[PDB]
C-alpha cells in the first residue's frame, strides 16, 4: 500500500507531481528534480550511477507536458518530447517529507551518538574475528561511529596490525609522521609524542586542516612504569561547557587557533593552521574539537583584549575533560589495539620513565572519515543481506 | 631601532608587559601568554619546536613578579619563582597589534589571489626545471597559489610524470580511484570521465567531505577530434554572482546538497557527502566550491518549497562559468601537465569520438593544500636564503 501507486497527477500549471499512494499518504515532486533525475541512457550513466544530464540542458521553468502511471511506474512526457520513466519505490525513498528526508539521511550517515562519561564499558571485540567476518566488522564500524571508541584484543605484539586493519576498511591516512607510525622514545623527538612525557587531552594532528577522522593504536610493548591511557567524549564535554560556562563555549567555538608542526619525518615539513577549538556546524552542533597543546603555535592571532579571556575558557574546558566524572582511564596490554574517533574524543597519556632499552612502543595509523564511512555502508548492506 | 628595546615594565596589576622599541613604538604582551609560551626546557620542546607546559600548569590570574630587560631580551621572575626569558625579535614578531598579526598571516598563508577571466595568460614552466631547482619550484606553487593554475611543459609522453610532481611537492593523496589515475575511454566505465563525453564545469571529488586542494593532469595521449580543456575562476564567478544574483547567491552558499560516489575502483567504495555549492568562511568569504554535476545525488535532502529556486541559482552559476568573459579554453598536448587550484577554479572537458584504441589518455592525481603549502613554505625559506 505504501510503494504502490494509486494516483498521480500533474499539479500547480503541472510543475509538481503529485502521487496518491494505496495507504492514502500523498508525496509532492517538482518537475524540475524529476527532469533533471531521468534515468534514461541519455541522462544516466549507469555503470557509473551518475548523472550525464548537463545543467545546462535543464529547462528551470519545466512542467510536465503528459503523465501516465500503473501501480510500479510513472511515464512522462516532456515538452520537448523527452521522455522519462520512474519506479514507484525509487520516487518513495526520494519524498520530500521531513520525516522521509530525515529516515533517509540517517541510513546515510549513521548520526547516531551514545555519549559517556567515567561510567564507559569499553566496547570491546576479538581482531582476528574483525579482519575475517563482516558481522563483526560491521559491529566494530557502527560502534565506532555511534560511541567513538572500540578496542580490538587478540592483535600480535609486532608491527603491521594497523595495517591490516587500515586495508580492511579501505586504506590508512598518510600523513608526514608515515603511513604508521612508531610511539616511543626517540633522541632528538620531533615530536612531544616521542618522549616519556605525559600526554594531556588532546587530538591529533590540529595542525592539519583536516584532522584525522580516525586512529588506530595498537600496543607492541607495554610499560610497568606509567603508561596508562585515559580518554573523554569530548561531545560530552562541551555539552556540559555549553551549560555550565556560556561565556567559554562561546569563546571556543569562536576563536581561531594557530596550530604548527615543523619538523622532519616522512617528509621535510612546515606546517601551519587555524581552527576553533570547539568547531559547530551551520545549526550550532559541535562537530568537531581540535586541540592540541602542544602543537598550539606561539602565534596567537587575536587582539591583546581577548588573549586572557582565551586562556581562562580554555582552562575551564580543560579541567571539565579532567574531571572524573568525564574521563575513562585504562591501560593497553601488549595485543590490544584501540580505534577511535579522533573529531569527537580527546585522549592522553600518563608519563613513564626513560631507559636505556626501549619499554614501551606502540603503533599508531589514521583513517578518513569518508574511508570509514563508505566501508560501514557496504558492511552493513553485506550483513542485512 | 624596531626590534631593540629601550624599555620594557610590568603595566596593569603586572597581567600585561609593555615593550616600548628604540623607534618609539609600543607593544603589549599578555602575562599569561607569555608564561605559556615560556621557552626554557621545562616548558618547551626545543627538539619538536613544541610546548611541552600543560594548560593545567597555567595560572590564568597570573602576573609578571619581576622583569629586567636588556636591548636583545627580557628576563621574567613569575610568582611561583619559575624563570622565562624572551628574545627582542621573537616578541616583535609576534606583536598583537592589527597590523602586526596581518603581516605574519600573509607570511603564514600566502593570501594573495589574482582573479582572472578569459584574458588568462596561463602561466607556464619547465617541468625538468621545477623537479630540478627550488627557485622554480617556488615559482610553480606561489603561482598555482595565487592564480590557481600552472601548466608546466616538457614532461615525457608516458605514466609516472604527476608522481615526480608528487613527490617534488612531499607526496600525493591517494583516494578511492587509486595514487593516480588514467583519464581515458573505458568498457563498463565507473565515472562519467573515463568516457568520451563533455563535461561541463566542475571540481573533483565533492563526494569526499575534504575534496583534494590541487590536481595535477598530465596529457600522455590527445585526439583531434575534440577533447579540450575549460577552465574558470569560481571565486570571480561567486564575486559576479553576488553581484548580479543576490538571492542566487544566498541560495547557493546556503543550500546543503547531497553527493554521492558508489562503485569500485582502487577499492570498492559507497561514498556519501553534504556540501554548500559556495562554501563561506566565517567572515562570508569563498572558500571553496564544491560542484561536480555528474556526482551530486538524485537524493536532495530539502523542503519541496525549496527545490525549484534551488535550480534557478544553479543554472544561472553554470551560465555565468559559461559565459565568453569567464572561461579559459586551451587543448593540451602530449608532455603537458595541469596543476590547478581545485578548491577554486572548474574545470571541464569538451567531448571527442569514441574508436577502437584509445585516441586519449591522460595522468591525474591530487594533492593535499596543507601539503603544497608546507612545501612552498620551504622552499621560500631556501631561495630567500
Ligand atoms: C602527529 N602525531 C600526534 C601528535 C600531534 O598532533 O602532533 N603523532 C603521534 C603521529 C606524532
Ligand atoms: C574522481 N574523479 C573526478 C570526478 C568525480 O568527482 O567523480 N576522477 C577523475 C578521478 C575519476
Ligand atoms: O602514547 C600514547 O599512549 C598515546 N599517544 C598519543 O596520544 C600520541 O602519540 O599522540
Ligand atoms: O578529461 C579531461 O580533460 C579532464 N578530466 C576531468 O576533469 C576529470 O577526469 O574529472
Ligand atoms: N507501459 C507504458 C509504456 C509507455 C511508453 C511511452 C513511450 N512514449
Ligand atoms: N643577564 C641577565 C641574567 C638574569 C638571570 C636571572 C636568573 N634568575
Ligand atoms: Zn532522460
Ligand atoms: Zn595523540
Ligand atoms: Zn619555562
Ligand atoms: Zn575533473
Amino acid at each position: 500500500m505504501a510503494c504502490t501507486i494509486q494516483k498521480a497527477e500533474a499539479l500547480d500549471g503541472a510543475h509538481l507531481m503529485q502521487i496518491l499512494w494505496y495507504d492514502e499518504e500523498e508525496s509532492l515532486y517538482p518537475a524540475v528534480w524529476l527532469r533533471d533525475n531521468c534515468p534514461c541512457s541519455d541522462c544516466y550513466l549507469d555503470s557509473a550511477k551518475a548523472r550525464k544530464l548537463l545543467v545546462e540542458a535543464l529547462d528551470v521553468n519545466i512542467g510536465i507536458k503528459g503523465l501516465i502511471f500503473d501501480r510500479k511506474k510513472v511515464y512522462i512526457t516532456w515538452p520537448d518530447e523527452h521522455y522519462s520513466e520512474f519506479q514507484a519505490d525509487w520516487l518513495k525513498k526520494r519524498c520530500f517529507s521531513k520525516q522521509a528526508r530525515a529516515k533517509l539521511q540517517r541510513e546515510l550517515f549513521f548520526p547516531e551518538c551514545q555519549y559517556w562519561g567515567s561510567e564507559l564499558q569499553l566496547p570491546t571485540l576479538d581482531f582476528e574475528d574483525v579482519l575475517r567476518y563482516d558481522e563483526h566488522a560491521y559491529k566494530w564500524l557502527s560502534t565506532l561511529k555511534k560511541v567513538g571508541i572500540v578496542r580490538l584484543t587478540g592483535a600480535s605484539d609486532k608491527p603491521g596490525e594497523v595495517s591490516k586493519l587500515g586495508k580492511r576498511m579501505g586504506f590508512l591516512y598518510l600523513t608526514f609522521y608515515g603511513h604508521t607510525w612508531q610511539v616511543q622514545d626517540k633522541i632528538d623527538a620531533n615530536n612531544v609524542a616521542y618522549t616519556t612525557g605525559k600526554l594531556s587531552f588532546h587530538t591529533d594532528y590540529p595542525a592539519l586542516h583536516h584532522p584525522p577522522g580516525v586512529q588506530l593504536l595498537h600496543c607492541i610493548k607495554q610499560t610497568v612504569t606509567g603508561g596508562d591511557s585515559e580518554i573523554v567524549d569530548g561531545f560530552n564535554v562541551c555539552q556540559k561547557l555549553k551549560k555550565n560556562n556560556p561565556q567559554a563555549f562561546q569563546i571556543l567555538s569562536s576563536t581561531f587557533v594557530d596550530f604548527t608542526d615543523i619538523g622532519v619525518d616522512y617528509c621535510d615539513f612546515s606546517v601551519q593552521s587555524k581552527h576553533k577549538i570547539i568547531e559547530l556546524d551551520d545549526k550550532g552542533q559541535v562537530v568537531r574539537i581540535n586541540f592540541n597543546n602542544a602543537t598550539r603555535d606561539t602565534i596567537f592571532d587575536v587582539p591583546v583584549e581577548r588573549v586572557q579571556p582565551f586562556y581562562a575558557a580554555l582552562k575551564e574546558f580543560v579541567d571539565l575533560m579532567n574531571s572524573k566524572e568525564s574521563k575513562f582511564t585504562f591501560k593497553m596490554n601488549p595485543g590490544d589495539v584501540i580505534t577511535f574517533d579522533n573529531w569527537r574524543l580527546l585522549h592522553g597519556r600518563r608519563s613513564y620513565e626513560a631507559g636505556t632499552e626501549i619499554s614501551r612502543h606502540l603503533e599508531g595509523a589514521y583513517a578518513d572519515w569518508d574511508v570509514v564511512m563508505s566501508r560501514l555502508r557496504i558492511l552493513r548492506q553485506r550483513v542485512e543481506n
